[PDB]
Formats: C-alpha cells, sequence, structure tokens
C-alpha cells in the first residue's frame, strides 16, 4: 500500500500503476475475494480479459471497494483484452461492450489485442473443424487496430495496446499508413529465463512499455522442461544475500529494467509479501548476474507460440 | 433411477452397477452437490481417485444420503485408484488407507492401479528433477499387484483391478506365477473414435470387464485435433432417427457392446438425461454404422500415452 500504486507514463498522456494484478482463477468466487484483499493492500492495476470469464467477478470486487469508499473509479486501472473471434473490424466493439456490461465500468483504462491471430466469429472461444482443428481466419491486424482506435475515440477505452506481438507484427502497426494512435504497451511473457532484451530495447525506443506475465515462472505425465524458476540457485543466492525472497528479487529485477510486472496470488500472505518489492535495490553486479540466467525458455502455457 | 443401478458380474463374485459416475471437478464444493443429485437420480457407482483430490467431498455427499436414508453403504459402489508414487509394495496400503480416512468409508468396493508407471514416493503428485523432468522409478507391476491382493485379503478393497493397461501389461499380471486374484476390470479410454475392440475381445475371454472413460468425447491454440465427438454427423444422424440425443446413442453403444460406461455431468438436466439410456436399442445396422466411426483417435487429456 503506497508505492506499488504509483504510476509510470504511457505514450498517450495516461499513466499506469507500476505493479499489476492478474485475474485468472487457478472457483470464480475466489477471484472477487483476492481482488478485494489486493486492493486493500495497495494494488490499483487489475488485469483481466474476455477469455478469463471472470470480469463479472472482478467488477463486483472493484465496485465493492468503490462503495465502501476505499477507492474511487479513477484510482483503478483496469485492463481487458480483445478475444480472437472478435478481430473483424465490426466485432471489435461488440467485444468491448460485452466487457463493459459484464464489469459495469463505464470504460476500460486499457484495451489490448490478446493475440495477433484471428479465429472465426462465434460463441466458442476456440472453434474447430471435423478433425478438431482450429478455424483460423485472416484479418489484417492493421484493420483490427483501426477498429481499436475507434474504441479510444468513442471513449470506451482510455488507452489501447497489444499483447503477444513480435518485432515484425509490432512494426506493422507502427508503420501502418495513417496510424492515429500507437500501442502503449506490448504485454508479453518475460522473466529471468526469457528476458526479452531485444523486445525491451525496441519498446524503449518506440516509447512503448513492456508488460510482463509469467514473471515469477508461473499435473500431467508429459512436458519435460519447466524448470521451477523460483528454485534457481543463483536467484536463491541473491535473495539470501539481500535477505529477501526469490520471488521479490525476481520481481525487483523486472522493475529495475523498466518493465511493468504482472503478478498473481490468491494467498493473502503472498499478496502482502509483494508490496515490499521497492524496499531494496539490486546492485548492478547482481543485475548482470540475473541477466545471465536468460536461457530463452518459454513456458507458453497457452501453447500459442 | 431404477435400471442404471442394476448390476453386472465381476469375476470375483461381486457385481458392479452398470453406469458409473465420475468425480472430477471441471469448485470441489460442486462435487458434493453433483454426487447428491446423481444419487437421487439412481446412480450407485461412483468413480474417484487419490489424484482427484475430491474423495473427501465425495464421501460427504455419499454419507449425506446414507444419513437421510436414501441409500445404504451396501447400495453404493465406490471406486478409488492407487496413485503412482505409491507403487512400492510397502506404500500401496498407505495410499488406500489415506482414501479410507478421507472418505470415511470402511472400505472401497474397487481399488485399481491408476497407471502402470511408477513415480518416486513423495508428497508431490508429479515429482520432477531440477530440469522439469518426471522422476520415474522401476517397480514391477507384479509386485504392486501382490500388494493389491493383500489389500483385498485384508478386506480393505472388495475388488481390485487396473486402469490404462495395454495387452502386454495386462498379460503380465494374468501370467504372473502365483496369481491369487486377477483384475476384475481394465479402465481405459473408450468411445466411438477409440473403441478398443482388441482390448474388449481380450477382456471378454479373460472374463474381465472394460470400463470406459472419455465415453462422450470428454482449448489452447494447439492446432490439436480435438474433434468434438458429439458433433459427428453419423452420430447425429442415428440420434435423430431414434429421437434421442447424440450423447445417449454414444452411451447406448458402449452398453450394448458389453462395456460399463463412466459418465460425468455437473448439470442436473444432463444427469437426468443419462438415466434414460436403456429406453431404446440400437439396431445392428446402426451398431455397425457406429463401429465404423473408429478412427483410433486418443484424447489422452493426461498426456500419458
Ligand atoms: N497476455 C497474455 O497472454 C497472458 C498470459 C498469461 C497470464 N497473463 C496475465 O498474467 C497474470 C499472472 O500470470 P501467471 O499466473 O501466469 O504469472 P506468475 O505470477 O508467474 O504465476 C503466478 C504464480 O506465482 C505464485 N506466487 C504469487 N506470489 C508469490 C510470491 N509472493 N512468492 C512465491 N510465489 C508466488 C502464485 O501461486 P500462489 O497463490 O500459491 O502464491 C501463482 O501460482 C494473469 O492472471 C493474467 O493477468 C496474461
Ligand atoms: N482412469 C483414468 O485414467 C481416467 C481418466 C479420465 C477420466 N476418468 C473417469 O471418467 C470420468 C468422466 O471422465 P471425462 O469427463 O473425461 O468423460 P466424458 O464423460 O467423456 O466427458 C465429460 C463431459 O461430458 C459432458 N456431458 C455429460 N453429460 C452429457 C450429456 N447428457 N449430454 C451431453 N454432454 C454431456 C459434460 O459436460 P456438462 O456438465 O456441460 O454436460 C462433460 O464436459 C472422470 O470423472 C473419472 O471418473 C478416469
Amino acid at each position: 500500500m503506497d508505492s506499488i500504486s504509483l504510476r509510470v507514463a504511457l505514450n498517450d498522456g495516461n499513466f499506469i500503476p507500476v505493479l499489476g494484478f492478474g485475474t485468472t482463477v487457478p472457483a470464480k468466487d475466489e477471484v472477487i475475494k483476492a481482488t478485494k484483499i489486493a486492493i486493500d493492500n495497495g494494488f490499483r492495476h487489475f488485469d483481466s480479459a474476455y477469455l478469463y470469464e471472470v470480469e463479472e467477478e472482478v467488477g463486483q470486487a472493484i465496485r465493492s471497494k468503490i462503495e465502501d469508499g476505499t477507492v474511487k473509479r479513477e484510482d483503478i486501472f483496469y485492463t481487458s483484452k480483445l478475444w480472437s473471434t472478435f478481430h473483424r473490424p465490426e466485432l471489435v466493439r461488440t467485444c468491448l461492450e460485452k466487457t463493459l456490461k459484464s464489469t459495469q465500468l463505464d470504460y476500460v483504462d486499457l484495451y489490448i489485442i490478446h493475440f495477433p491471430m484471428a479465429l472465426q466469429p462465434g460463441d466458442i472461444f476456440f472453434p474447430r473443424d471435423e478433425h478438431g482443428k482450429l478455424l483460423f481466419e485472416t484479418v489484417d491486424i492493421c484493420d483490427t487496430w483501426e477498429a481499436m482506435e475507434k474504441c479510444k475515440d468513442a471513449g470506451l477505452a482510455k488507452s489501447i495496446g497489444v499483447s503477444n506481438f513480435n518485432c515484425r507484427q509490432l512494426e506493422r502497426i507502427l508503420n501502418k499508413p495513417g496510424l492515429k494512435y500507437k500501442p502503449v504497451c506490448n504485454q508479453v511473457e518475460c522473466h529471468l529465463y526469457l528476458n526479452q532484451s531485444k523486445m525491451l530495447d525496441y519498446c524503449k525506443s518506440k516509447d512503448i512499455i513492456l508488460v510482463s506475465y509469467c514473471t515469477l515462472g508461473s499435473k500431467t505425465w508429459v512436458d519435460q522442461k519447466s524448470p521451477v524458476l523460483l528454485d534457481d540457485p543463483v536467484l536463491c543466492a541473491i535473495a539470501k544475500k539481500y535477505k529477501q525472497t526469490p520471488a521479490l528479487v525476481a520481481l525487483r529485477y523486472q522493475l529495475q529494467r523498466g518493465v511493468v510486472p504482472l503478478i498473481r496470488s490468491f494467498n493473502a500472505k503472498r499478496i502482502k509479501e509483494l508490496t515490499q518489492v521497492f524496499e531494496f535495490q539490486l546492485a548492478s553486479e547482481d543485475m548482470k548476474a540475473l541477466d545471465g540466467l536468460n536461457r530463452n525458455f518459454r513456458y507458453n502455457n497457452a501453447k500459442y507460440f
């Protein structure tokens, strides 16, 4: 409570709280209680999406705190994402309007395209053919982007950005003739093992913020790899040295390099743990040491990449 | 209520209700309410497992109905499965005892080895190296089997069987010198696209019942063939002809060929739908037609095979 709700600038004049809180269940019912505990602890940046099927639950939690006067609408930064089946220029706002109806907020502070790939419009999140294969559809991202800009103009989304865009896809938008508004962020997976320096540097020059997910490394018989990031000896070494936890040093690392981290805990003790992230600093030797962990490993829980 | 709780013989003198009900969440809290609605509708065969982490919830649901006198302990057939970390002969009963403690039942009607592979004993379901790879362990299934037989002798498990065993693994048990009790079943994935005729015929000769899961066909950008079995045109054709639903014909097909199906619905209308499965019959032309769908596709949601 206090510093983790302080803001960083967006290229459109808006500011975003420096630490975000993800809203993804693993009972929907627990989402609302976690959001409430999070808000009481200083969190002002909530990240959800159409896909998550929990925006209703997140709205109730947010509005409970507006009602009890803990927070005002303007104190909350709420992010939502456009789902793939709604990539057609005409269906973009349909998607956003469903979010606004579900959350009961008048607008969203940040609307971002969840993925660049488009899927056929329907009532299914991931539609498939007879052989159970995804029904992709070709819709030029510049067309979806234009629809996004219309959303911002209509005042339904304060800011607009993207998520999971690579260098060429990001450039495509930036070089689209008649660009009205450029993305304010690029939400990508980023952590000690997949640090995204190229992407980060590119963003800094384009004046775009990189929002990280799977920051702390995020039951089946097969997948062979997933090293548990928080068990890393170098990390545990440096945590032990600063008398911190592996998770805080991992988070502090993202903050010091200019990334707006996304975290998520449904545990009241771990939620409070995270608010102490600004209580120390990583000395450069330690920063370089951490940069060394980059082994380019992607968890890609969504099997997208 | 009435016919779906009628029993079929087991090779050890016991009988098993003809239609089973699976207990796998997708809130634990909803499991107990579904089990109760299921029991009120005639279901007497409940299938759970150590792995599911819901045996406690299933016990409360079962015992609520014993208490209200709807059902007696002897009317319920409860199945549980030995988890892989408990494959060592010494840890087998530890596993079963945890189940009995968790469910508060004096014994289980059927105890089966969930998978043939063994994993190192621990407090983790799926233990992995510092490199994200499963800690397998070699324990001869005939040794685990011997431990199982001891469970039946101790009267902790009325019947014992296996799950996910292929032809050679199944034979290994059947040919183990000094076999005391042979498995009563082999719980395997079986449905219109993966019908298991070889396995079924083998079982019929060995006098072993084949219990099916993923009967009705049971997400992600994985262009991962997830053909929706209930959307199959041939199925929908034959359903339409009998004025039934795709799901009932799919279920009736398993019943007519000698399989004890496992189903699962947390929806009170679909639970009641399923009790009407014996209200019609599939004429042989239709049976052969359905047999034709066998395209050998495995959903293997557990990524085991
Ligand atoms: N744009 C996209 O495509 C995309 C994709 C994935 C996620 N996201 C966003 O990112 C959010 C978080 O994603 P994620 O869960 O994958 O990221 P993550 O933060 O790396 O993983 C969350 C895990 O960290 C554990 N944890 C939390 N606080 C901790 C602490 N103090 N110490 C140790 N462990 C801690 C949590 O478990 P416990 O509760 O046990 O601590 C949880 O299992 C999502 O809700 C969503 O908002 C976006
Ligand atoms: N031995 C093993 O390794 C193993 C592995 C997997 C499963 N199992 C057992 O099998 C049980 C069921 O497994 P499963 O869920 O994979 O099998 P499944 O029955 O093929 O899949 C269940 C799905 O069928 C839908 N459904 C249920 N009734 C329906 C109806 N009347 N009409 C149309 N759809 C219907 C349910 O959703 P709705 O609620 O929306 O209807 C649910 O999504 C498990 O709980 C477990 O007991 C064992």
